[PDB]
C-alpha cells in the first residue's frame, strides 16, 4: 500500500468538524494508505539522512476520540511514499529548516506536497509579485514616506504584516504613521500595502487547486458557490506555473477579480465546499498523489 | 561601464583594513565600473517591479573619510548589470524577502552575486548535508534525547544554534542539558551538534572559491598558508556545485580534512590573503562576474 | 465569612497532587470562605478603582472534576477580604503592573498575600543582597570580565539568568566564555553568578516561613526533614523582616547553612511536607490570614 | 566638594543643544562638584555591596568635544554623595534590578535622585491611577470587549501601550478590534485606553516639579508659557506627594486642566524653558540636592 506521512500542528488540538487535515487522513485510510503522523520536533537529520520518530495513526470521526496511536517507530523518511506537510503559518526560519529536512527524503523518492523548494521560493503574500496583472496596487518596503504617498494616491489601503492583523487606512485616519512604525518595526522591517477592495463586501472567495486544476465551486468568506467566470480566468493562469512547481494542493485568496494571496502551506475550506456541493476534493488530491506517484 | 550596485550593511561601520566588501569597490571602482551603494532598507517592490533607492558612491582608502555619494536616485534594479548581496548574517526571514526582491530583477537581466534562489537553498550550515562524505558526525535535533545520546557515542562534542556561539560539551561536562534546553528553546528550535575535532588547533581555515575555482592560498585562523591537498582535494568536490548554482563568491570552513561551513551570504578573509600573497582576489571575482555578463 | 480571591495561573491546568494553591483553597473552603477565582486577564482599573470579573469557585480532590464554577461577577476588588497572589514566575513588568492593580484594592482596606509593594521590593535572586552573611559569594553583573575574575577566584561556580537554567563552570569547562555571552545578551543584561556549594548533595531544601514563623519541617529536595540548627538559625534571622514586609506565606531555598534564594510570589511543597509530618500547613496561613484581618 | 555620579545612556550619543542631563553636569561643574560618569553596564553587585567602575568627568559646550574622561576607577556608589538616575525608558526589568543595585548605595548614605523605591513604585503611566481627580477616563486591561465598551461610551479615545505609540481610535475607525490585539498581544499585556482630550491642540505642557515645588514656567508641546491657573492647581495637588516619596525631579504632562502622565525617570525641558525665561531650572535643583545633603 501507500505509506502516507504528515506534518502537521498537534492532532490533539484540532475541530474535526472544519480542518481540512483530517479530511485528508479519513480519505487516506478509506483508500487504504498506512498512516504515519508526526510533528516538527519529530523530524531530525543525521550525517544527512532525514529521519524521523513516526506514530502508525488510526483516525475516525469520533468527537470524544479521534484517532489513536496503534505504533511508534524512528525510520528513514525514504521508506515513507508521501509525506503532506501541513504545519501552519507563520513562515519563519524553523519551517525553513524543516523544508531542507524534507528535501533529503525527496532526493531519495519520497514525493513532498508541497515541494520543498517551492515552498521556499513562494511565499504566499509576495509570490503575487510574480503575477502583477491580476493582483492590487501591492507595494512592499520599510519605508514611512513610500507607505504614506501610496496612501496619497490612493486614498483607502490595506496595510499587512508579511509574517488576521490587516490595518485599512482611509481617507481621514490619523495612524498611518503608528501603522507603518508598527508593521515596519521603525523601519527595520518589510511590510505590504495594497489597495483596497470594496468586492471584499460581495466575499473573499477561497478557491482550491488541485495539481494546477481549480476545484468547480470555491467559498466566499461563509458560503460555498461555483467558480464564477473570472474566477475560472484567475486560477486558469496560476494553474500551469503551480503544477510545474509542484505545488500540488493551493488555496489562492480572491477579492473580486483580484487576486489577493497565494495559500501552499496549509490551505483549507475543504469540508465547507464538500458539506454543499457534490465534490469529493481530498478524492482529487489522492487521485492526483497517486497520479504522481506512477509518473516515476 | 558596468553598473554595480551592493547592498550591505552600513558603510559609515566598516574597518577598511580588513573589510572584504571595501576591497571588491576599490577594485571594482579601479576598472571604470559606476557604483551604486544601497541598505536593506532601499529595496522596495511596486507591483511586481524590484526597484531601489541608490546613492552613485565613490570609496578611497582613506581612514578619516572612505567614502562619499556623489549622486542619489531612484531606479528600477533592472538598470544595474550586477548587484553583489554582500548582507551579513543573520540569515533570517527579512533576509529571505529582500532574496525575492533580488530575483525579480534577476528575472530582468541582473546578475545578482549570489544567486537568489541558491541563496535560500542553500543554508550556511545546513547545506553540509548534501556534502556529509566530507562533513564530521553531524546531528540536527530539536531533542534533548537525541543529543544526550550523540554525546554518549562521542564523548566529545559541539553544539552551535543554527542561527560565535559554540558550546564545546567534553566528556565530564555538567551542563548538557542547560546547554540543550538554550539552543533549542525548550525543544522548540532545531539545533546542530557535531563531534569535536581536535585539528582546530592546527586551524580553521578559510578556503575562497571563486566561480568553482578554488583560491590557491586561504587563511588558517590568522595566518596565510597554500591549500594542502586536502583543501585541495575538498575545494574541487564542492566547486563545480557551487558554479551551477550562482554561488560565485563562496567561503568554505575546514578543519583539518573536515568541511564544517559553507559561507554563501558574504565571505571574507580577502585582505588577509592578499597582503601576504600574489594573488587578486577582488580581480578574480571582477573577471568571472565580467565572463558571465558576457556569457548572455 | 471571609471572601477570598485568588489570582493564579488556570487551574484546569494543576495537578492537585502536589499543587499547593489547591492545598490553600480546599483548607479555605473547608473553614467555609466564599472563594472567588480569577487570572490576570481578569484584573483591571478603572478611573484608580481596581475591580476583576471573578467567578465563585469550588474546589474537589476529584482527579476527573477538581473545580467548577458555580456564578461569576464583575466586582470591585476592595470587596474581598483577602487576595493571594499565586501567579507563577517570571517576575515581569506584567507581574509588576498587577502589583498596581492588587494595591489600589489593598489601599481600600483588602488584605493582598504577599505584600504587593514588596513583591517589587523582594527580587526573590537580588533580596539575598540584604543579607549577604547568610548567603554565598554572590555577584551580580553585565561584564564577561568580572565573571572571568570570580571564576578564577573561586574555581567553580553557578552562572543563573536573574529571570532552571543554572550552569555550572567548573575548573577546565571550556565555555565560560559563551555563557556569559549567552546569559548577559552579549553584556545588554544583568546575570548572578554565586560559588558552587558542595553541599547540595546533600539536599536543596525549601523552609517554608509562615508570617514570620518557620514551619518546623522542610523538605529537602524530595525528602521531607525536621529543621536542623542551622535552618532554624537562618528562619530566625530573615523572619522578622518578612513579617514587617507583609511577606506572609515564603519559601527559603537553602543549601547546607548559606541561603541562596527567598520565594515570594509562589511558593511551594506543602503537600510533601505535610503528607510524612504532623502539621497542616495551609491551617497556619489561614490562621495568620484571619489574625491579620482582626488587627486592623 | 560634592562628588556627583550620573548614570545615564551614553554621552557620545546626546544633544548637547537640548539635553538636560548635560544641562545638569555644567551646573554641577559650575559649582565645583567632582563628576563620576557611569552607564548601566557600569553597576554591579558583590555581596551585596554595590559598586561601579566610573569614570571621572568634565564637559563642556562645545559640539565637536563635549566631554573628556580625565580618569577612572571602581568604587563602591556609597563613597557618592549624591547618583542621578537619568537612564531613559523603557521601564523593564533590567532599570528595576538597576534600582535595586542603587537602593543599597542608599543604605549607606548616598542620595539618590529619584528614590529607588520610589522609581518601583510610581510607573509613569499607572502612577495617575493614584489622582484619579485631575485626570481623563482610564481604563487599563488586557481585554479587546472592555476596550470596545470604551470607545462605545467615548467615542474617540487614546490607545497606548504602557512600555510614541498612541493610536486614536475615533467614531468610525476600522481597526479597533486590530489595534487591540495589537497593544495587548492578543490579550496576554495590560494597556491603556483614555479619552481624547481636543485641547491638545492648545498644547502638551510639561511642567517641571523641583522636591515638590513648580517651576513657574512649561514648555506647551515647543513653546515656554507661564504656569495658568490650572497647571499651578495640578501641580499642587501633586507636588508634596512627589516630595514625600523623593521624587525630586519630575515632569508632568498636562493637556488642558488633565493630567496625563508623570515623568519619574528622564524628565527634559530644561533647555527650552530657560532660554526664554529667567530661570535657572538646574540651580534649583542643586539646590534642592544640597538641601537634602545637609538635612541628614
Amino acid at each position: 500500500m501507500i505509506k502516507l506521512g504528515i506534518v502537521m500542528d498537534p492532532i490533539a488540538n484540532i475541530n474535526i468538524k472544519k480542518d481540512s487535515s483530517f479530511a485528508m487522513l479519513l480519505e487516506a485510510q478509506r483508500r487504504g494508505y498506512e498512516l504515519h503522523y508526526m510533528e516538527m520536533g519529530d523530524l531530525y537529520l543525521i550525517n544527512g539522512e532525514a529521519r524521523a520518530h513516526t506514530r502508525t495513526l488510526n483516525v475516525k470521526q469520533n468527537y470524544e476520540e479521534w484517532f489513536s496511536f496503534v505504533g511508534e517507530q524512528d525510520l528513514p523518511l525514504a521508506d515513507l511514499d508521501v509525506i503532506l506537510m501541513r504545519k501552519d503559518p507563520p513562515f519563519d526560519t524553523e519551517f525553513i529548516y524543516a523544508t531542507y529536512i524534507l528535501e533529503r527524503a525527496e532526493e531519495k523518492g519520497t514525493l513532498i506536497v508541497n515541494k520543498p523548494q517551492s515552498l521556499r521560493d513562494c511565499n504566499e503574500k509576495l509570490f503575487t509579485a510574480w503575477f502583477s496583472d491580476l493582483t492590487p496596487e501591492t507595494l512592499v518596503t520599510r519605508n514611512k514616506a513610500q507607505l504614506k504617498a501610496f496612501w496619497e494616491k490612493h486614498s483607502d489601503i490595506i496595510l499587512k504584516p508579511l509574517d488576521a492583523s490587516i490595518f485599512r487606512v482611509k481617507e481621514g485616519d490619523p495612524n498611518l504613521g503608528v501603522i507603518a512604525e508598527t508593521l515596519t518595526e521603525h523601519g527595520t522591517r518589510y511590510c505590504m500595502a495594497q489597495n483596497y477592495l470594496p468586492a471584499i463586501k460581495d466575499g473573499d472567495k477561497r478557491v482550491l487547486v488541485v495539481d494546477g486544476e481549480p476545484v468547480p465551486y470555491c467559498l466566499a468568506r461563509g458560503e460555498p458557490r461555483p467558480l464564477t467566470e473570472s474566477d475560472w480566468k484567475i486560477a486558469r493562469q496560476i494553474g500551469p506555473t503551480l503544477k510545474e512547481k509542484g505545488l500540488i494542493f493551493v488555496g489562492l485568496d480572491i477579492i473580486g477579480d483580484r487576486l489577493t494571496e497565494i495559500n501552499v502551506t496549509s490551505p483549507t475550506c475543504i469540508r465547507e465546499i464538500e458539506a454543499e456541493f457534490p465534490v469529493s476534493i481530498t478524492g482529487m488530491l489522492m487521485d492526483a498523489i497517486e497520479a504522481r506517484l506512477q509518473q516515476q
